[PDB]
């Protein structure tokens, strides 16, 4: 099925899911000089302080941590949205050298990694009919350099040896999110897809400027995960993103100056 390989990757991923070719595709390089300054934007509102996490799992394309959905505990408003998006999982995608990684691009340059926090809008009652709709989802986006080590972050990359290879799981509880973000939250938007299979364009991108810092270290062990299950050839977790795609029909807007 779908990876990140020579033979099943993003540039045969329209064959088995032809919105790979649509037009609000992600990700995107962002023109720094092209984006429009929006004075219309709004803050952003995070509200994490009830997040309630469960499991962290490999599943064969990255590790995910996942919440508790099923009240409005750790919430996403204002920006560019309406209404009320719950976290439900995050996740990352890195790269085997530094400077790959990051899916988003800021005038062509890559970062080492990049951080998705997922959030579903709660007016569709599950994150299966948020997918179906153009603004079912909203996922921020942070990116990663390699520098001092994010105290925060340490608490996952110390479980990863737990779930080495696809289809592992582990209890991963009372996690606190808000250690993950940068201090500033000035960001980038625009309409979007999903980055992987089904590359559904149900997202609103929520895009933020300030990069965190993590340590070779740390990074170090997201890259000694396999996409591989046990028992079978080893192969590294490294490479897993898809590369820019066309802006097309969209302007990117910066919610600062
Ligand atoms: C390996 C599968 N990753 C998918 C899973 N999900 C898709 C199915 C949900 O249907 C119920 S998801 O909404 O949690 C989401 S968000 C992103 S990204 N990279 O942030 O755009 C990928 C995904
Ligand atoms: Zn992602």
């Amino acid at each position: 099925h779908w990876g990140y390989g020579a033979h099943n990757g993003p540039e045969h991923w329209h064959k088995d899911f032809p919105i790979a070719k649509g037009e609000r595709q992600s990700p995107v390089d962002i023109d720094t000089h092209t984006a429009k300054y929006d004075p219309s934007l709004k803050p952003l509102s995070v509200s994490y302080d009830q997040a309630t996490s469960l499991r962290i799992l490999n599943n064969g394309h990255s590790f995910q941590v996942t919440f508790d959905d099923s009240q409005d505990k750790a919430v996403l408003k204002g920006g560019p949205l309406d209404g009320t998006y719950r976290l439900l999982q995050f996740h990352f995608h890195w790269g085997s050298l530094d400077g790959q990684g990051s899916e988003h691009t800021v005038d062509k340059k890559k970062y080492a990694a990049e951080l998705h926090l997922v959030h579903w809008n709660t007016k569709y009652g599950d994150v299966g009919k948020a997918v179906q709709q153009p603004d079912g989802l909203a996922v921020l986006g942070i990116f990663l350099k390699v520098g001092s080590a994010k105290p925060g972050l340490q608490k996952v990359v110390d479980v990863l040896d737990s779930i080495k290879t696809e289809g592992k799981s582990a209890d991963f509880t009372n996690f606190d999110p808000r250690g993950l973000l940068p201090e500033s939250l000035d960001y980038w938007t625009y309409p979007g897809s999903l980055t992987t299979p089904p590359l559904a364009e149900c997202v609103t991108w929520i895009v933020l400027k300030e990069p965190i810092s993590v340590s070779s270290e740390q990074v170090l062990k997201f890259r000694k995960l396999n996409f591989n299950g046990e028992g079978e050839p080893e192969e590294l977790m490294v490479d897993n993103w898809r590369p820019a795609q066309p802006l097309k029909n969209r302007q990117i807007k910066a919610s600062f100056k």
